[PDB]
């Protein structure tokens, strides 16, 4: 489902950062992994049984994004996809990933290739960015897509999180970046897409 | 495969989106209960099929038509895993007292099979709905955005209602897909809704058919609710 491409991920040593990495590598996928701690991420990138680099890097520092992006084409050539994890790594620190996800953002666009997928994490806000950008790139033909995680993983508290009555897993959102890195979501550009469970149908 | 050990019931199965669902679906394992009104479009559509399947010639406008059609696809399979209910946009590619009719009698078919579905699916399941964005302006897009009425109204409700039962419920919504009934549109018009669509051009069948795909197999087990714009950005602005 992702042979031939490459896809950069960032908060790859996250829980969902890394269930993507596994499910993308036995996709066929090589890889980028990005994220800011040295430690979890080597461990992350050795484990997998794929082409894949390991990039130390804060996505929130514009100088540090554009030697990330730079990294990526010198090893591979050519990105076909970007999984932005890290717009989901109290006040201050929702402010550092919307800068992160803005300069992110702006380098996949002007490096990822006709058909390309970037998918944003969370008018206003992750959501008024990708639909902003999902308008800008439709030109060079890239997809620009966001994705919205409920609670992620005693059992008993877990079946109010949502109508479905359980937490989901992180290897759910890394499904629902497949779908949309890979060609079978072609025409899709501009959506929101809620991993929750129904947490948000009020 | 994708979809192997379920069994799916497909609504407008002899049209393009539906003729191309059946396919799909087929060829990643699953059994199959096609359901459309025209017999010899489903009959010949089923045939070409090297999957598990039964054809059914029925009117899911029509409440004892949608129970036997259920019915029987129980008694052929045992237990029924996922529904695409395809026929929610029949006649997409079709004068305003025509148009809402046409409307109105996909809006009942919609309720009947959503409710039908919501019995008989078990833990687990999947039911999906469609709606098309195709031609709309201002008004048209703040109806399905708003997520309160209509066909996304209604599968937000059956979401929040079935949500014990284990049951998923979400909603396709294609824009300009170029099916065998879109040639006969003028030139004109097929131009204005592709210079709608920032991606700058027309959907395929196929890819419709991935999306629901999608949320029938268990890759988005964790996903109900949703409205799913296959559409290349034309409800953006």
């Amino acid at each position: 489902r992702l042979s031939g491409k490459t896809i950069l991920v960032t908060g790859a040593a996250s829980g969902i950062g890394r269930a993507a990495l596994d499910l993308f590598a036995r996709e066929g996928a090589s890889l980028v992994a990005v994220d800011r701690e040295e430690r979890l991420l080597a461990e992350a990138v050795a484990a997998l049984e794929a082409e894949a680099i390991a990039v130390v890097a804060d996505v929130s520092d514009p100088k540090a994004v554009e030697a990330v992006f730079a990294e990526a084409l010198e090893e591979f050539g050519r990105l076909h996809g970007v999984a932005h994890f890290a717009g989901v790594a109290w006040e201050k620190v929702l402010r550092v990933n919307l800068t992160g996800s803005f300069l992110v953002a702006r380098k996949a666009g002007e490096v990822l290739e006709e058909g390309g997928s970037l998918v944003l994490t969370g008018k206003l806000g992750v959501v008024g960015l990708a639909r902003t950008l999902a308008l800008e790139l439709a030109r060079k033909g890239v997809r620009v897509n966001v994705l919205l995680p409920g609670l992620i993983q005693a059992w008993e508290q877990e079946v109010g999180a949502s109508p479905l009555g359980r937490a989901g897993r992180p290897e759910e959102v890394a499904q629902a970046a497949l779908f949309l890195l890979s060609e079978e979501s072609a025409y899709i550009t501009g959506q929101a897409l809620y991993v929750d469970g129904g947490r948000s149908i009020v």
